[PDB]
């Protein structure tokens, strides 16, 4: 990922605001020296992704986990909204595609975590929390919960660097921009919200 | 990606449609020993991702590509259709959340591509064709895409080796997936479209 200065995020909070409402992420580790990539849940624990902590879990029958025992540097990527630009919403003559999009990179030393229940827990509150119903374990989930244990691997990354891109057509002129936010509005509204986060 | 057997693609074709449904990749490799992600439009080439080619581009600006010069294997991830599963819509007692969700990952050897030309207009085709209206680029949209090429770099990946995940709850009982493919086809209905792909 390279930013864009026009890219950039406007407040150093979005990039928290992101990765809290988009845990699905993507573990990226070097094994051997190919990438190799789990799609896992990943929490944030702390105020700012820069210096924070992420916690996540995969399958224990997942042998990517395995790599990180010598404790090498892993990116987590988490993805907001994104959605296709046509030219057809421009209705210019001359013109050219492009992607929007908001993502958060976060580079940093990854370990294994002992505490594999306080990480599933965890992870169960971020996810259900904010919605509506949110559940919470009864104590016979908390047992199952338990029963679970030896099938998980949990894991922690201090994160080390940090990038944000928020890729939301703030270089168009004021007509287009229009065009490109009441297409989204219709069709997208996350991408949408998140341009007029930007202004 | 560790692919559990009932997660595995139910027809070979399968993955080749997800690739060419889902262009907007994340293009992986490792720079130095870390790894380093770009979010760029990936098309297919041929029938198979495995053993087919990948074509893509990036922003001459974004230097990440000048770590393909060697021609290093690169992990390029494409991403279909996914959702939260809450044990809300199970409605069991005891239960543990998960994330279902479609994806395709494909390794090889990349290589810079000389005709960025031929890899943005193939790319342009491939996103606008299936849409309605399609666009294409009128004579001046060429000579502007000309224009443009001093800041694009192109390039293509020989795939290796493919993986191809299809996590879609096939391993619940009949009661507890119909609850949770209702869900999702109010609420997400591309995955519930692949849902009864997986039937
Ligand atoms: C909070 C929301 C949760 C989500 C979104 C979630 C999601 C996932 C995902 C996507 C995987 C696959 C990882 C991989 O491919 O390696 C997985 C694996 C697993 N997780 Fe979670 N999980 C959650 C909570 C929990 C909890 C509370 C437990 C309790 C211990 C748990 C235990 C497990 C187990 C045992 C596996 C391996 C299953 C297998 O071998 O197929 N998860 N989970
Ligand atoms: C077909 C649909 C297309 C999509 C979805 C798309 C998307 C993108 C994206 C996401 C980037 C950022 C890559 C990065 O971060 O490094 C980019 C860069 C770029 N692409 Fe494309 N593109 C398309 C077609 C084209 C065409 C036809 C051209 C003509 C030459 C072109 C030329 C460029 C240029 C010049 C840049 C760099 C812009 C900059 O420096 O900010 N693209 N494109």
């Amino acid at each position: 990922m390279h930013v864009f200065p026009r890219y950039a995020a406007a407040r150093p909070e979005q990039a928290a605001e992101l990765v809290r409402s988009n845990p699905f992420a993507l573990v990226v580790s070097a094994v051997d020296g190919v990438p190799v990539a789990t799609h896992a849940p990943v929490i944030l624990e702390g105020d700012a992704v820069e210096g924070g902590t992420l916690l996540g879990h995969m399958a224990r029958a997942n042998p990517h986990w395995r790599s990180f025992a010598s404790s090498p540097d892993v990116l987590v990527v988490f993805s907001g909204p994104h959605g296709y630009v046509s030219p057809t919403v421009y209705a210019t003559d001359p013109a050219a595609p492009t992607w929007d999009y908001a993502a958060v990179h976060a580079t940093g030393r990854v370990e294994l975590a002992e505490d594999a229940l306080d990480v599933v827990e965890r992870t169960v509150a971020a996810l259900e929390a904010p919605r509506d119903p949110a559940w919470t374990p009864t104590p016979a989930s908390r047992e199952y919960f338990r029963a679970l244990l030896p099938g998980v691997v949990a894991f922690r990354v201090r994160v080390r660097t940090e990038q944000s891109m928020f890729k939301l057509s703030q270089d168009l002129d004021a007509e287009r921009y229009a065009r490109v936010r009441e297409a989204f509005a219709a069709d997208n509204p996350g991408l949408a919200d998140l341009m007029d986060r930007s202004l």
